[PDB]
């Protein structure tokens, strides 16, 4: 449209003969996401809900992506092993990491999902040392209404990274920021949603109440839903992972949706209140294999492409059979090298756009018991 | 510093033999602004308070900066005149606007203040028409903790602009976003502060309670102060300006600090509660000339360079003499063309960095009555 | 808690409430248990033996703030 062709009718609040007060009031009342964020961006965006995923980003590793190449790791491996708590499976192999990355990318293209590639500078560092954990682009996933700057609870090598990814989203995709988390801890990217307006968090190394409150209030306002629910798990875990039990600081290792009102869930995730809530809201639970969970094969770290279809680690054989048994298609993908750090396949995907999908009301109305 | 020279001692929460829990807890407790925002930015930033201003940005106008060149203005001038409500002083003269802009910039350099220049694309438009009001870079002023995306109450031509300026701040200065205002209305840039932790807002076309609450909560957390106070004026005005009284939707037309515990204030600004509060907190009031105020010469739209020194419109002779009488140096600067839109000199300056300055306790302890 | 509070003979009464992840009595995948006495006990003044599967973040914070020293039970046991 031409610069001199604009007219007052292009302003949605304008009406012929409207008063100043009524125009201003219509403006105060407009929805931020649909009046400002999306039009200005010139597109929709956000990973909220359990609808159809259409657009993601990955990072292809270099030597600088590997945690064991940091001089701070070299100085004390046991310090970082205490923070993450994941079983030692020996050093990361760069070439194999790159291959499993190509395979994941192929899986996306074979399922009609656009993949962007995020690079970091050579010798990437923040004010406190080499970047660490920066392969895990879910930490920069995009919410309805915009990007979020996280407060990392346990990993100093992620300081500056959620900024970097948000900046990248703005410069490359034109997607704006929504909020910076400025108190306590909140890593929203590692959360999952189990319905259009149901978020799962944890209270953990990665989340305190203040951080959670800040995040939930911001994403609530732009979620596009009348209601917003936060299920808050309470795992027993000091750092990121408890290799004695399989409990994890992050929701996305403990639980995810695999279909409408159907969840894959860890043995170590559900306290009584959480269990009661899932029960009252008609969610059907598929239990992850306990050994797969405890040995950190990340069987719950599946990525939902759409209700009834997930990407999962190819070697989570037992959990995957149970998912198939629940009527869900599983796309097996190699994810071995990625687990050598604190995460699996879902953890490493930055989700950019997911179309609106089924709601909590849909879950509740499902007849299955 | 070299990429392989980093050690655990470069992590401020690290201590030899610290437990995972204690390390995580120290991390949850760290201050966002001083641990993350500023280190990652690699500088300090924020205009908060009444301390020494060091860094700003201006926009040098082109024909596309002029409000009367918009096809939507051409279609109905009376519609835009109802929104702003400012006295008609005839069309803007581009050449004169450019000259008064050079003069303002010279004033900054003569006072040791760095000036950045913001350009817009040719034929700048948003989803709803030509940009309008985009010369007013105070709307993009930077807060301690980061940039803000505003919700404009009355001007649709500012949609997309606060995003643009925030994006510019991030790409050019490395300053991150703090929050997007997503409900009601809040134009934080047009507010002023009268002490290190005292903000003045209005309830007006430009601000509702929900928007105000959202903004104040975000900037509170990063203000670097134990307390945060919001004085909320209640002007009687439908749009932006009331040419019968001098009342204005924006704090920065109604009031500003000129020194520690000394304010220049409009006749039309102070309701009883506001007056009581200023009185109880030991603020000395200098009244702006009523005619200067009502005729929209913007005598309160002075910019505080530091306690005891302001930039003011050169033709606000009466108000300026009173400011000098109160012991404050006035740097007179031509601001005629700028007033042909909804604003004056302070309105057009994006404030990027102001050093910490006097506090509310300092105001209260001043012996003057 | 209200009943035993009134007769405890103490000015204050505190209830630490663990939140184990367990459906029935015992979770043989983790060691989590419905009963406190399988999850934790005192062994001395301000010293506790505690299961890996017992302490959620709030419980952990509370024990920390109140100066309790924790001895971890062997995970396999
Ligand atoms: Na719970
Ligand atoms: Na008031
Ligand atoms: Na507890």
């Amino acid at each position: 449209r031409g610069y001199d062709d604009w007219r007052l009718s292009d302003i949605p609040q304008y009406k012929d003969g409207i008063s100043t007060y009524e125009f201003v009031r219509a403006t105060h009342e407009a929805d931020y996401r649909t009046h400002q964020a999306e039009p200005v961006a010139g597109r929709t965006f956000g990973f909220n809900g359990i609808g159809r995923l259409t657009e993601v980003a990955l990072h292809m590793p270099t030597r600088y992506t590997l945690h064991d190449q940091s001089s701070q790791y070299k100085e004390s491996p046991s310090f970082f092993q205490g923070l993450m708590g994941v079983p030692d499976r020996g050093p990361v192999d760069l070439a194999a990491f790159q291959r499993e990355t190509e395979e994941l990318a192929t899986a996306f293209e074979n399922n009609g999902i656009k993949v962007h590639w995020v690079d970091y500078p050579e010798e990437p560092a923040n004010p406190y040392g080499p970047l660490m954990g920066h392969v895990f682009l879910s930490w920069g996933s995009i919410w309805r209404g915009g990007s979020v700057i996280s407060r990392f609870g346990f990993l100093p090598g992620m300081v500056g990274v959620s900024e970097y990814l948000a900046k990248w989203a703005w410069n490359t995709l034109n997607i704006p920021p929504l909020v910076a988390i400025t108190e306590g801890a909140m890593e929203p990217g590692a959360c999952n949603m189990i319905a259009d307006e149901v978020l799962v968090t944890c209270l953990s190394a990665s989340y305190d109440q203040r951080g959670t409150d800040q995040l939930v209030a911001a994403i609530s306002k732009t979620s596009g839903t009348e209601e917003f629910h936060n299920l808050q798990l309470r795992p027993a875990v000091e750092g990121f992972f408890n290799k004695a039990t399989g409990a994890c600081a992050h929701p996305d290792i403990n639980i995810n949706a695999i279909d409408v009102g159907k969840l894959v869930v860890s043995p170590a995730a559900l306290d009584w209140d959480a269990r009661t809530w899932l029960y009252d809201n008609n969610f059907e639970l598929i239990e992850a294999d306990p050994d797969e969970q405890r040995e950190f094969l990340a069987p719950c770290n599946v990525l939902l492409l759409e209700p009834g279809k997930v990407i999962a680690h190819a070697d989570c054989h037992k959990t995957n059979q149970k998912i198939r048994d629940a009527g869900v298609e599983v796309i097996e993908v190699t994810g071995t090298e990625i687990r050598k750090a604190c995460g699996g396949i879902k953890c490493r995907v930055m989700q950019i756009n997911r179309e609106p999908g089924p709601t909590l009301a849909d879950v509740r109305n499902r007849v299955w018991r």
